[PDB]
């Protein structure tokens, strides 16, 4: 009955898909799948974030247009998580109609009700090229060492941090030119303002307990007012009334949730739903699905951003840990820094979108992608324990019973013990504790095996006179096969549909409830084969 609104944090258009992206993705999209098994009108929104000063200069780069570049990004992380069955009601662009427009009305808004600054910032600039220069854009000689060569506002050899203006003989990395300090006037959101409105929002226990911590720690640092506005030459788009001044992307990125949105409203003919969702009075429910490096963005500047130009704000924050690969953060001389594209290369999805949720909690501690263990999870669960209950099952009943299913649940307190799971699996799957749900899940398949084990169907097959016992065993274990999938849908699309193929029905959360008696069910092909660690060190190789 739920009306839910739920993003991912937009991908920078400048890198391509990797696995961490790959956490949040997979993530969202399994908690999407289960609210959408239980009957609500969801909508999972993302897009491209295309804009800004890196962007502008990877394209002056390349000789090719920002908008050709953006573009190609486009197509490819919209190939790679297709290829991970990540289930977008939309995928759109931050360099789009709906969010210029938007960003235009949240700006002036902001701007009516006094929540705009002017200020006159001092900044490196290029002379040559006619740029300011952001820090990363400046290199030169670390003031303490001298050691030459480094960019930035830190040194990788004696470990410093200083402003860029202190580094000796700086140089634009852009031209080469010596950059010079210019003055320029910026526009400025006053987050202070909002102060006491966010600190209402982080005791009401929405929030999950560590991020509302990290909170506490920035409002004793005290809020600042956070620019909002960059200069030509930009990438991005220009401000009304502000000649050479461009939106920064604090106050466009987020609006790519609303441009996404409004643009699949628009698509769709939909008229009202734009401002159903996102008015002030909505009862719709509102998610943005984040990582830990965009929590201070996501609950202080944005909210605000919102109250202050008269939009409803997030229902809550689900936030996740970091990505690691064997234990330590992905490492390119390694082979541990892994894209999207090249594991499909060597794995399926499924696999993956397996282990991270075997492993992801309501909490936001780092997620380890452990590849040997990988190896022996996938193959002890999904091949062994649940995959297995049809494999071992499925031959006797296509070959000896003409594919049908017994008339009778051999052992229906068993089966009410599989069904009476449901309430605790959903709402597990709800609150995001997914390793508990999938632990509970694979504590279900092992029982459905122990009880194949006890009928021992190797034994009744050959014994005469036993066919009826034998169908009996057999569909008993596909009927637990058929709710333990029910169960793992959102977590195993592809799988999935290929159990579906063979049950001959669509699997329904409520479903459950009806067990599959003098039914027809289909041969099948493997449903899903091993992997072995010479895969896993493909991977590896192929990633350095
Ligand atoms: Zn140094």
């Amino acid at each position: 009955a739920k009306k839910i609104l739920v993003t991912c944090a937009l991908p920078y258009a400048n890198g391509s898909i990797h696995l961490g992206h790959m956490l949040e993705h997979i993530q969202a999209d399994v908690w999407v799948r289960y609210q959408r098994m239980r009957g609500h009108e969801v909508n999972f929104i993302c897009a491209d974030d295309a804009h800004g000063t890196p962007i502008m200069l990877k394209a002056q780069q390349l000789g090719i247009t920002p908008e050709q570049m953006i573009g190609e990004m486009s197509q490819e992380h919209q190939t790679d998580f297709a290829g991970f069955n990540i289930s977008y009601d939309n995928y759109h662009s931050t360099h789009s109609e709906e969010n210029r427009q938007l960003s235009e009305l949240i700006y002036s808004r902001l701007k009516e009700n006094g929540f705009i600054k002017n200020r006159t910032i001092s900044q490196l600039y290029d002379p040559e090229k006619g740029m300011f220069l952001p820090d990363r854009f400046v290199k030169g000689t670390c003031p303490k060492c001298k050691s030459p060569d480094q960019y930035g506002d830190n040194c990788e050899v004696c470990g410093a941090t200083y402003s860029p203006t202190e580094l000796i003989e700086p140089k634009s990395v852009v031209s080469g030119a010596t950059p010079v300090m210019r003055d320029s006037e910026h526009f400025f959101f006053d987050l202070p303002s909002f102060s006491e409105m966010l600190q209402a929002w982080t005791r009401s226990g929405a929030l999950q307990e560590q991020v509302a911590n990290k909170m506490q720690e920035w409002f004793e640092s005290g809020l600042q007012q956070w620019d909002i506005s960059r200069d030509a030459p930009y990438f991005g788009f220009e401000i009304p009334n502000a000649p050479g001044k461009y939106f920064y992307v604090w106050l466009d990125a987020p609006i790519g949730y609303m441009g996404s949105f409004k643009n699949l409203c628009d698509k769709r003919g939909d008229s009202v739903s734009f401002d159903e969702y996102w008015k002030k009075d909505s009862t719709a429910e509102l998610y943005h699905f984040i990582g830990k490096d965009i929590i201070y963005f996501h609950s202080l500047f944005w909210p605000a951003m919102l109250e202050g130009s008269n939009f409803r704000k997030p229902s809550n924050l689900f936030v996740h840990g970091y990505v690691t690969v064997n234990g330590a953060k992905m490492s390119k001389s390694r082979g541990t820094f892994i894209k999207a594209s090249t594991w499909l290369n060597h794995f399926d999805a499924d696999s993956l979108r397996y282990y991270y949720t075997a492993k992801l909690s309501s909490r936001i501690d780092d997620i380890d992608l452990n590849l040997e263990d990988f190896v022996q999870r996938v193959n002890a669960d999904i091949v062994n324990k649940v995959v297995n209950l049809a494999s071992r099952n499925a031959g006797f009943i296509n070959k000896r019973f003409d594919g049908v299913l017994a008339s009778e649940l051999a052992d229906p307190q068993l089966y009410k013990t599989f069904t009476d799971a449901a309430e605790v699996i959903g709402e597990a799957w709800e609150s995001r504790e997914f390793g508990k749900a999938v632990r509970e899940i694979m504590a279900l398949a092992d029982l459905a095996n122990r009880y194949v084990d006890e009928q021992a169907p190797w034994v009744v097959a050959k014994q005469e006179g036993r066919d009826a016992d034998l169908q009996a065993i057999c569909s008993m274990g596909i009927n637990l096969f058929r709710v333990l999938m029910t169960y793992l849908k959102p977590v195993l699309p592809k799988l999935t549909e290929r159990a579906e193929a063979f049950l001959n029905t669509e699997l329904t959360w409520d479903g459950i409830q009806q067990p599959l008696l003098g039914h027809k069910v289909n041969p099948f092909k493997a449903l899903y084969n091993r992997i072995d660690m010479r895969q896993v060190e493909a991977l590896v190789e192929a990633s350095k």
